[PDB]
């Protein structure tokens, strides 16, 4: 790990503490592309805006309220899990998982969610043909749609509001909702697939991880960070970074991967020591931070079980199993086991 140099246009950043540091000043590193690059919503939004989007949905992901999804997350994880053999635990698991509780969780019948996740997909770089131009069009539809029908799950939240001085905008709520679901059925499909990695490579740390399933989860997001990086950050004026002087304007490209392997942070970070003590950037940290963390955490945690307890042992045929090969996120594309 070096210091922050610049290159292809951008600083990188491989360093715990001018990672950490990086986000954690805002007012300076606008998480805005302040001109034009093209996440949406309250993602590419700063400090004192941002909060007043992030609001909106943000008493809906606390920890005691997604809680209260606690048995529907291992109600669907069981059925899942209950075949899905032979099968690629990809596509039929970690996709079917998150793609679920978010679906819910927001006001997406299970009828949209084939569409939805194939949406995303394309979205977070993990799909592309001419065919996009209209799943784009052939959804915001479908979305446009689910803002009229009813219930009280996020999209009608969503709907019938706005806040300040201001009505929120019918494009700026279909892009909040656009937010959760590349949030919702993605990212977590990864934190999954690289615990079951974390279970090949190391054999027998099973009946620990049961014991702690958590603290397990938890190392996971520090040793497979599911999102290696991110890249949209940008120098709102001239500042520093060790002894670099970032030009304001300049594209600043944290990668978080790397910072979670900090040898400065984590003792013998190498390894998969369960219950270190200190957090890991994986969840970012900041205004910004993750308001899915304490959703992932738990389906992470539920199907980790569901998983652990269904296999007796845990080999993975690599002869068909392949780790998508897009370097801003780690995770895999197919997982077969045996
Ligand atoms: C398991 C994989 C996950 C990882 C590693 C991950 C990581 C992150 C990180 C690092 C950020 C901040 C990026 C920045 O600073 O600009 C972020 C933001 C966010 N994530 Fe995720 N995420 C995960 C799961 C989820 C889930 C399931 C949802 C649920 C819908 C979600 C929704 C969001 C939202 C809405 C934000 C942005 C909040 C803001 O603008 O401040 N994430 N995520
Ligand atoms: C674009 C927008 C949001 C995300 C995301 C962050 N956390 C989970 N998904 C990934 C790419």
């Amino acid at each position: 790990l070096n210091d922050p140099v610049h290159y292809d246009g951008a600083w990188h950043v491989y360093k715990y503490s001018d990672v950490k540091h990086v986000l954690m000043n805002d007012k300076i590193f606008s998480s805005n592309p302040g001109n034009r690059y093209s996440g949406i919503s309250f993602i590419t939004m700063d400090n004192p805006e941002h909060k007043e989007f992030r609001d909106i949905s943000a008493p809906y992901f606390l920890p005691s309220k997604i809680n209260d999804y606690k048995d529907f997350i291992e109600e669907t994880s069981n059925d899942l899990i209950k075949n899905i053999d032979n099968k690629d635990i990809i596509s039929e698991y970690a996709v079917r998982l998150p793609v679920n509780i978010i679906s819910k969780i927001l006001g997406i019948p299970d009828s949209d969610m084939p569409l939805f996740k194939l949406w995303s997909d394309y979205i977070i770089g993990n799909k592309r043909d001419e065919n996009f131009n209209y799943v784009n069009n052939r959804m915001v539809s479908r979305l446009l749609e689910i803002f009229k029908s009813d219930s009280h799950g996020i999209i009608n939240v969503l709907a019938g509001s706005s806040l300040k001085n201001r009505k929120l905008t019918m494009d700026e709520k279909i892009k909040y909702i656009m937010l959760l679901i590349i949030g919702g059925n993605e990212t977590t499909t990864n934190l999954i697939g690289n615990m079951i990695r974390v279970i090949d490579e190391n054999p027998d740390i099973i009946d620990d991880a049961l014991k702690n399933r958590s603290g397990f989860v938890e190392e996971t997001l520090r040793y497979y960070s599911p999102i290696q990086f991110l890249p949209h950050r940008f120098a709102a004026e001239d500042s520093y970074i060790n002894n670099k002087k970032i030009k304001k304007g300049d594209q600043v490209i944290v990668y978080l991967g790397s910072a979670n392997r900090d040898e400065t942070f984590f003792d013998e970070p190498d390894l998969f020591k369960i219950g270190r003590r200190e957090m890991h950037l994986a969840f970012g940290i900041g205004i910004h931070m993750c308001l899915g963390a304490p959703l992932a955490r738990l389906e992470a945690s539920i199907a980790l079980n569901d998983i652990l307890n269904h296999f007796k042992r845990i080999k993975i045929d690599y002869k068909k199993s392949r780790l998508l090969d897009n370097k801003m996120v780690l995770g895999y594309d197919k997982l077969f086991l045996s």
